[PDB]
């Protein structure tokens, strides 16, 4: 039976359906309307209550303080000034942002329900492949509420093992336009599952639309290969480990290979993951490196239970018991027949025209006189009902408003210095790395800075191979210097697709600091508050020329990139990273 | 053809890139340009807003 | 970096203080909710002679 | 939960056994690529101080 393996880890995730399905069946509750669903005995009218989502709403605008503007965190003799489309990912402008907006909504799964992820339009994209400086932004998942959570690890990502293993996406009867950029096979399987309910099932929902895709399982891509073995080359071996010493000498001058490494590499294969269904056919996903980009939230766990409990673990029974006052005081008018105090009206039930409410001077007969009693009052001023302990639940309400009250504590902070710096806004930015390796991880086709007639990229230098007499550009004239004049302009040695560790790309990533860290923009933050940190005196007159700017590119700034200092320039100037002009010298 | 386009979402602060943005933070006053020479450069021209 | 008693010992904890440090509030709750059903109908009763 | 170590505790070079207390738990996910270590009966069929 162990023909299926991750099955029964469908079934491992059994263990959420009657433990932590319910820790979310709340979740959904406790923090959205009703809690308590026992049901025994119920007054009226209810259901206008909330009161509940505020308290998290204003707290996330701490959320919303960590834009940071990131840069490519400048290097030393790297200047990639013309080297152009490619690190200007950030150059993205308003090309295409889109669903961002979006995100607002991804603060409240984190919270409320099981975290959800984020969608990308499949891999490589279908719309307008106009050279290169294309992508879109930052669209996420559906649902992922009420259904299943994970079971495989749930720690945090080092991870060339295999990752992200399931996406699921649709609910509908129109959910067949999800798949449609594929083949769109018509209604086969549809199989029974994902039922939550606390079997009454009162409601209906026959309804399920799950779908299951996941393209290489366990695609076990490694090296694990030897050879050398040292007498005869026993087969079924499969080395075991990573680390290479021992085997450091061995056999002297004894033997040689001479080949590079092709692998021919036989494949295992048991299931695409499914108990009964087997559907995805002919075309498979990415490759060896991992854009994937769907994110992680913030959760513990111990035991099995995996539960970060909300912002709303605290109004409970300040909520609730409030609720349940009407029964003291709203429903006894419906108890007591409408106070009705009758000493001695001996007409028994009201008349029509003594009382409708109607203004009657003489309320007339009333006849003190009854059997055999004796001469003593008999007073109705016992009161039957008063109103009984008011000031315990008056009190109640504000002790209450202080236990609600108390968990708003988290680093108390008018302006100024020493912020509010926590975890929540930390750990997102690991969310937020993401985004940069999803669009810098790898590029295959166009890295190119100077066009290399890819892979016949001899190009023009040949005329230096020659042995006779070789010349240059001689004679002056109109035409002396232009811009690619024939020096070499080729690039010798090796660039191809996937070069992988070779240097020159991969050096650019996140900086996550603080909310302005340094393009330039570390020194003039640190002025922190008021102002006098900046020293003086007669030089900054010379020295403040050029490299304040804060523009970079404006709409007519461009007038002054070329001229800068000019005519005496005996000084020096910055010639910053275009020295283009150079003439008569 | 879809994406080339000039003109889309510059969503962001309210600053205005027409001789604000650089004077345009409203409690921040000043400090930010100190005393040069050789400013005139910036003071005897990029000073005029024409729009 | 904290103190010490014998060889390896149970854990000081800040939450040591805090276990009954909540102390009898909860006894506000002991009037309230359920308990109304152990009350059999507080009774208004004078002279109901219904029989 | 399960693990207490009294060994040294002290010096942040450790001239002592210079072994940290080696306890590995996970569920039966571990598959991945933990097949890369052992791997033979691949169960010895142990269990430890679970309470």
């Amino acid at each position: 039976e162990s023909i299926l393996s991750r099955f029964d880890a469908d079934w491992t995730a059994s263990d959420e359906a009657r433990r932590e399905a319910k820790n979310d069946l709340f979740f959904s509750r406790v923090s959205q309307w009703d809690d308590w669903l026992s049901q025994y005995t119920t007054l009226q009218y209810r259901g206008q209550f909330d009161v509940v989502r505020p308290v998290v709403r204003k707290l996330v605008s701490e959320m919303r303080q960590n834009p940071i503007d990131v840069l490519y965190r400048p290097k030393d003799g790297a200047r990639p000034d013309a080297a152009d489309v490619l690190m200007g990912m950030y150059r993205t402008d308003m090309r295409h942002n889109t669903a961002k907006i979006a995100v607002n909504i991804a603060v409240r799964e984190q919270i409320e329900a099981g975290v959800g992820a984020w969608r990308l339009v499949t891999d490589y994209e279908d719309q307008s492949p106009t050279s290169n400086n294309q992508v879109i932004r930052r669209e996420p998942i559906h649902s992922a509420c009420s259904h299943v959570i994970w079971d495989s690890n749930s720690k945090l990502m080092d991870k060339s093992d295999a990752r992200h293993c399931t996406v699921i996406h649709s609910m509908s009867q129109n959910g067949w336009e999800d798949f449609a950029e594929k083949y769109d096979l018509d209604a086969d399987d549809i199989p029974s599952f994902q039922n939550p309910n606390d079997w009454v099932f009162p409601w209906l929902t026959q309804d399920t639309i799950q779908i299951a895709e996941f393209y290489e399982v366990v695609e076990k891509k490694e090296t694990a290969f030897i050879y050398q073995d040292p007498v005869t080359g026993e087969p079924v071996s499969y080395f075991k480990r990573d680390i290479k010493d021992v085997i450091d000498d061995l056999a002297d001058s004894g033997f040689i290979k001479i080949a590079e490494r092709q692998i021919k590499r036989r494949r295992v294969y048991k299931s695409i993951i499914t108990c009964t269904a087997v559907l995805k056919d002919k075309q498979l996903i990415a490759g060896e490196h991992i854009p994937i980009v769907p994110v992680f939230g913030e959760w513990g766990f111990v035991e099995d239970k995996e539960v970060y409990e909300g912002v709303v673990r605290l109004t409970k029974d300040g909520q609730r018991l409030r609720n349940m006052i009407m029964s003291f005081n709203a429903d006894i008018v419906a108890r007591t027949p409408k106070k009705k105090p009758f000493f001695w009206p001996e007409q028994i039930a009201g008349f029509e025209h003594m009382y409708d409410g109607n203004d009657d001077y003489p309320y007339y007969l009333l006849n003190r006189t009854d059997e055999n009693s004796g001469d003593l009052p008999t007073q109705p001023l016992a009161y039957y009902e008063n109103p009984e302990v008011p000031q315990a639940n008056a009190y109640m309400l504000e002790a209450a408003t202080s236990a609600v009250k108390e968990v708003a504590t988290l680093g108390v902070d008018t302006e100024a210095v020493n912020g509010g710096q926590v975890a929540f806004d930390t750990v997102n930015q690991l969310n937020m790395r993401a985004d940069l390796e999803t669009y810098v991880f790898q590029d295959n086709l166009a890295t190119a800075m100077r066009r290399d007639g890819e892979i016949y990229q001899s190009i023009v230098n040949d005329i230096y191979d020659v042995p006779r007499n070789v010349t240059i550009t001689l004679e002056d004239g109109s035409e002396k210097d232009v811009q690619l004049m024939a020096e070499v302009v080729d690039l010798a040695t090796g660039e191809k697709q996937v070069l992988n560790d070779i240097r020159g790309r991969y050096e650019c990533y996140t900086d996550v600091g603080p909310s302005f860290q340094s393009m330039k923009q570390q020194n003039r933050a640190e002025i922190l508050e008021l102002l006098g940190k900046t020293p003086q005196g007669t030089p900054e007159y010379q020295l403040l020329l050029l490299q304040y700017f804060t523009l970079l590119d404006g709409k007519g700034v461009e007038m002054m990139r070329d001229y800068a200092n000019k005519q005496l320039i005996q000084m020096g100037v910055k010639k910053p990273e275009t020295p283009e002009e150079q003439q008569w010298l």
